[PDB]
């Protein structure tokens, strides 16, 4: 598939290299596609990017739901999600690329556009977990939406800023975090 | 000095045109130095940059030493340091060159190694706050080294992946997080 070929080489390079490091030229030489290809469903570069992001976001959200069963209580769901957040092959491996992409477009107003609906899925997982926990009486969070955002970002941090040290060490930290966070919620 | 002069000019250059565009040539001519002297001092642009980064870490620490006086108890220092981390990077010029540099050299262990020694220094702050916090019964943490790395990275998370939100909101979420976290240690 050509339309689904660009997306392939793209995600690949955006991960190995940064947002800038990888260029349209490089994709075209490994995916074979003139300017045209990139225009109907692939306008700009930040377009082909915001695309990949959504795909991955869904790939992750899906995997999460197909695996959250191994967790009976929401307290366990919180812990798990965070741990999985470290093992996955979806979305998280593009955080560095995102950090860049943002530090180099936070001017073009059409940024907080997708950067919005995207920030939703990103925190939705926590939103449910937290609200459901309220119903299930595991805790009582009145500012769910906030805690959701905080948890989501703190976790992204532990996943992103320690991406080079022993995976077991990581898993250990993340769990000690999840333990400390939930415990500060009541 | 002439070394100090290269670092100076280099910091500015990096700040004005980023890491990738700054050429050692520019650095050499503007610092009124020479390819040879610049080689003898840093060997490479990457090292030159890491060196600036080190000096920068120093200023940060020194600054934090003055600023933490406004914080009597360790609980307070935790709160302060976090907010500070968020607000100061909002308008930290080098930030862009750093993002660029990291998301382009974390592949190499040579460089990644040195960078971790740097990130460590950041973490030390939290280690001190937590250790002292123990000795004052503000809390009881027996795995300081861990809690420290965790805090550190969670905070980097909230600082990095939120940029796109009203500055106050960001500060609010941060302070909330410091509240939740600090409470889950009791
Ligand atoms: C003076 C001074 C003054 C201030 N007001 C100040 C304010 C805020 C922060 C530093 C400040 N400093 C000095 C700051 C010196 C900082 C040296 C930092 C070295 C480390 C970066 C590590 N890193 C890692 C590990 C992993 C990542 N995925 C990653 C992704 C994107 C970007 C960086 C990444």
């Amino acid at each position: 598939n050509l339309k689904d070929k660009i997306l392939g080489v793209a995600k690949e390079l955006f991960i190995k290299n940064g947002y800038n490091a990888t260029t349209t030229g490089e994709i075209v030489k490994l995916s074979e596609s003139s300017k045209g290809n990139l225009y109907y469903h692939f306008k700009t570069k930040e377009n082909l990017f915001l695309e990949i992001l959504n795909i991955e976001q869904s790939k992750w959200q899906e995997q999460w739901k197909k695996e959250q069963i191994k967790a009976k209580t929401n307290r366990e769901k919180f812990y798990l999600y965070n741990e999985l957040s470290l093992t996955t092959e979806y979305y998280y491996p593009l955080q560095n690329a995102i950090i860049e992409f943002y530090t180099e477009y936070y001017k073009t107003n059409s940024i907080n556009e997708k950067m919005n609906k995207l920030e939703n899925k990103y925190i939705d997982a926590y939103h449910v977990i937290f609200k459901e926990g309220n119903l299930n009486g595991e805790w009582s969070i009145n500012d769910v939406n906030a805690v959701s955002k905080i948890a989501a970002n703190a976790v992204n941090g532990i996943v992103t800023f320690t991406h080079e040290q022993n995976i077991n060490e990581r898993i250990k930290l993340m769990n000690k975090f999840s333990q400390i966070f939930l415990n500060g919620l009541s």
